[PDB]
């Protein structure tokens, strides 16, 4: 039902005309069309079409419905065509690199984020996953400049984090009108309507519109950017002060002890309205219980622990709370994502082993890829191009961590899983910093490298004051970095995940593996009825009950521990979903404080409840 | 309850501090504060406070609730203070002119529009009534540039006309996304939401989103910008074609025979969807019957008959449909309004007479005033400053035409009213062109004067191919204009009307006069019950029944005739409200065609129904 020869499919996509209007509407960039034609025989023959059968039914259907390019509503592209299109869009004239990427992706060692699959090699190749936007100014002009920026970004793929800390709250004076402002909520309604026409919102809990903000969902997502001081006041059952940004300037522009001093001074001066810390705390947990939101990200852990700290104060994260990157009125941070497929590295050796050397190597390939994406990307707005070109941050993720544990017969909560978790992330961090250091030797370091923690030999685990696990040699890597720099300000931000296309469990959270096991025990409607849980089931061995636990069945304390463990290797943050069976204000509270005290940057992304 | 000395009130307003914030918030401009202080004795003594009693209870309460400046929620200003503030804000250092304006307004010979009363002499002296905005481009960028412009305008006083003819309709192709647009309605929702956060919409009936557009109200107001060709196709029961602007470029950029040729050619080429003219006609009348809208303004009469025709094609009117002024992406036309109080010129001479010589003189005073307003105005956006400074259009209105007829014992539909109507408007047009010509001798003509109909000796009544009534000498005026120019591209746009402050009937449509008459006949609850109509009432003389008819009782054909009569003296348009007792599709249709055939620019503003 589809043309086989790749160059021919490229021809059709390139020559496409919209019949209804008579308008030529090429679906491939000139740049990539030319490259294919000059490389025709090399490219057509490199492709192995049997690999289209490496997809699950769910996997292929996802690709078919969305990703495979279509002509007149008919799918033109085979999966292998998409992969090669993507490889070429990323690598351009470097055919050797394109073929390597083609092979590794086609054999499913790694994949690239959705926007890359959609747009790579097309005329508006917008390959990036999200954008972190700063509210430009607290004025109608700045608000409408920001709104326009967001409309333009919305024309492309990708989500938007937007921090609003600087907008004056309800009842704040307006010199112009001698009137008072109606605050954040009606401004948010403007942004929501613009999103519909063509979104994660970030706010610090001292903002005087906070109680309304967190109730937004009772589609924009509220996320709290939480200073440590708030959590201390809550713990101690103390007071908390709400300020309009205009009566307490600069709070979002400092963190840690500098913030606490400035904040405490503003409290003393009677610049705001004082309440009981736990009053707001209670409202937050109430909103989370009912809506899944607000998200929780710890502003102080994010800033103290960022290799971008030399740029200034980081004011937000993104929709999925994995991205921690600097943003300002003239700079919109960009998310460039790809994920390694963790099970691809499992090897027989009767026992199964994990090949860390090969994971290291694939992680280095993806790192180089994401750097090419930065350079070949189509930027929807100038703020985003400026940001990416200056600090060149990337975000490597993973998928199939759960799958990996299961294939290797490791219960998620086991000592063996705990160790593998740590090893996998040390490897990927080391690999990506090694590849990035190599690129710095070739192309130079990123523009802002000098004065960064990494230039001083401080890597991520150093900022957690921990020693690395030591599977790789960090001292040599660190010597090289201090000498040559790295090409990327940041490297890792394991994300939500593309994971359904590769047929693996969405990462990084906890069934063909279970099924194969029931087959081998001959047992072969419970799971439907009991929702995929095998505990409390009479005929199944303890070993399967231990291996096959459901995320509702796994201790959130273990999830939080494992996240704390891998976080020493993570430049950015990562999405922590939390699952509560029988949600209680007390249990939620302790989940938050536990993650907080572990030093987590992202305390919670979504709260999923029974 | 209020300080008497004007300079002292000015002092208080100037020195005002917002207590809650500790912020100085002066309510008078530096410029005007200084002028008052240097003129202190002259200004304080010029004021006559007995004149505060010249207001009706309804009149004064309107002023008090809104216009009189307040300090801490307390009214600081007496009406006389407001009038002098306004006089000074308009005239600046010209004290002689300020005193003349002070006297005439305080004796109620004329007034200025609401924004002028509000803001004259304050720090952001935005004295203009509305703004005619062009949609910048048919793109997300142009749409959001326009949205920002409108938000900024919305911070000040004044309404917005916005013409959207250039935005592509539902199902139109978008090269960028290979998708299709959702057209005007969701774009309009964006503008509506922006209006709420911080509106008349203009569309030609060939636009393919037209059926949804006219149903908008079934607060933004749809108004039709109607070519003659539409009305002919309707009359003849012919076809009508709907185009997306993108499939039929340029239709809004020509009018008259040029339009008909281009339109007919696009029809022949099958660029659109053909329907029956009366299908759309029917939907329009249905919308008007139920909502009062869409408004009807005739695009060809507006353009063929405009002294601004040398600028390009006029694409819209304003909210009240009196303003006909050129607008483009870089130029936002501005409405500068003031109204003459028509009854002030009634004089005893047992009979009452009308003093046309004094009306002439007051009309010249207001003309000079409105020119000062142009120069001293605070412009919210640069497009508006550019427009006003280049073409310097003004709009003189009237109020109390109905009052005038009644004081003089003239039934509205009488031959005597018909003549007075014509004389009053000839006088005001002549006066304003005489004053404007005087200013051109002093300051030069407006920048675009050369090549205009007026530079060729073509005045408004010439473009109706009529001879003026001849109460004033037009030949001398016309000779002077061709020689010296005029300072203003346009002069008259009688508006909605400020008419409740002066205690006169809202103009120009059809009771102390009735009451005084019942008193004199000794008759002294009917009117409540019967809604102010004296017909069908046994004890009242025919002469009163004839004089005191209610607008529901007056022939709309007479209203339309009288409007056609005064329209030869009107540079711009004027608001024609229509009243239907027992509304029928047939009667509405004939009302439209009758006005259309009379050559009216504004066919209908609001339709008011039983
Ligand atoms: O003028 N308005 O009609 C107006 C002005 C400001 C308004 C709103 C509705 C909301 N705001 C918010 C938007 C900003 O958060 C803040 C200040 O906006 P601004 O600076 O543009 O307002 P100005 O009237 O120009 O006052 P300022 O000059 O002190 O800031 O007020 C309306
Ligand atoms: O890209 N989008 O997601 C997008 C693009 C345009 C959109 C909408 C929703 C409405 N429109 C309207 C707004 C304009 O009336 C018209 C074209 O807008 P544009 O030029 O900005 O769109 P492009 O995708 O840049 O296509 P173009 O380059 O042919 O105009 O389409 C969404
Ligand atoms: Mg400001
Ligand atoms: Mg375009």
């Amino acid at each position: 039902q589809t043309t086989k020869q790749f160059s021919k499919v490229v021809e059709d996509l390139y020559r496409y005309v919209n019949a209804a209007t008579g308008k030529p509407a090429p679906m491939i960039s000139d740049d990539v069309y030319n490259i294919v034609m000059e490389n025709k025989d090399k490219l057509n023959s490199a492709i192995v079409y049997d690999r289209d059968f490496q997809y699950s039914y769910f996997g292929f259907k996802t690709l078919e419905r969305s990703y495979l390019l279509r002509i007149n509503g008919q799918v033109a592209e085979r999966p292998q065509h998409l992969i090669m299109r993507v490889a070429l869009g990323i690598h351009g004239r470097d055919i050797e690199a394109a073929l390597e990427t083609y092979n590794l992706m086609s054999l499913k060692y790694f994949t690239h984020a959705s926007p890359t699959l959609f747009n790579a090699g097309t005329p508006k190749p917008q390959m990036s996953s999200c954008f972190l936007v700063a509210m430009k100014e607290d004025s109608i002009e700045g608000i409408y400049d920001t709104l326009k920026e967001c409309a333009l970004i919305s024309k492309t793929a990708g989500g938007i984090g937007l921090h609003i800390h600087n907008i004056r709250s309800t009842g704040s004076y307006i010199a112009g009108t001698n009137g008072t402002s109606n605050g954040l909520i009606p401004m948010i309604r403007v942004f929501n309507n613009t999103a519909r026409y063509v979104f994660a919102l970030y706010l610090e809990p001292w903002h005087a519109d906070i109680f309304d903000f967190i109730d937004i969902r009772k589609d924009l997502f509220p996320a709290l950017w939480i200073p440590d001081l708030f959590m201390k006041r809550v713990e101690e059952n103390g007071t908390w002060t709400l300020f309009s940004p205009t009566s307490a300037p600069g709070l979002s522009d400092c963190y840690g002890d500098e913030f606490e001093a400035l904040y405490t001074r503003y409290e003393k001066e009677g610049r705001g309205k004082t309440i009981k810390a736990q009053k707001l705390w209670y409202s937050i947990l109430e909103a989370q219980t009912e809506t899944g939101t607000p998200f929780v990200v710890y502003k102080d852990a994010c800033n103290r622990k960022s290799n971008q700290k030399n740029l200034g104060v980081i004011k937000s994260s993104n929709l999925c709370c994995e991205i921690v990157e600097y943003s300002a009125p003239d700079e919109t941070a960009v998310c460039n994502l790809a994920s390694v497929a963790l099970p691809a590295f499992i090897e027989t050796s009767k026992t199964s082993t994990y090949n860390f050397k090969k994971l290291h190597e694939i992680a280095k390939v993806v790192t180089r890829n994401l750097n090419r994406v930065i350079d070949r990307n189509y930027y929807p707005v100038e703020e985003a191009r400026k940001s990416n070109m200056r600090h060149r941050p990337i975000a490597l993720g993973v998928q199939g961590l759960a799958d990996t544990f299961m294939l290797l017969r490791l219960p998620f909560d086991s000592e063996e899983a705990r160790l593998l978790n740590i090893q996998i992330f040390e490897t990927i961090y080391h690999a990506s910093m090694e590849a990035s250091c190599e690129l710095a030797q070739k192309d130079g370091p990123y523009e802002t490298f000098q004065g960064s923690p990494a230039s001083q030999g401080i890597l991520q685990f150093d900022m957690w004051d921990q020693k690395p696990y030591g599977m790789w040699d960090w001292d040599t890597l660190r010597k090289d970095i201090m000498k040559h720099g790295v090409r990327n300000s940041l490297t890792m931000a394991p994300m939500p995940t593309t994971s359904q296309i590769l047929g693996y469990n969405e990462c990084f959270e906890p069934n063909p593996y279970l099924l194969r096991d029931l087959v081998d025990l001959g047992i072969w409607q419970y799971l439907i009825t009991q929702n995929g849980s095998i505990q409390g089931l009479p005929n199944v061995p303890q070993e399967l009950k231990d291996l096959y636990k459901t995320v509702w069945e796994i201790s959130q304390k273990t999830i939080i521990n494992m996240a704390a463990d891998r976080s020493v290797y993570i430049d950015q943050s990562h999405s922590l979903n939390l699952f509560l069976r029988a949600p209680t204000m007390g249990k939620l509270t302790s989940m938050h404080f536990y993650g907080w005290k572990k030093g987590l940057k992202t305390g919670m992304y979504y709260l999923r409840t029974q």
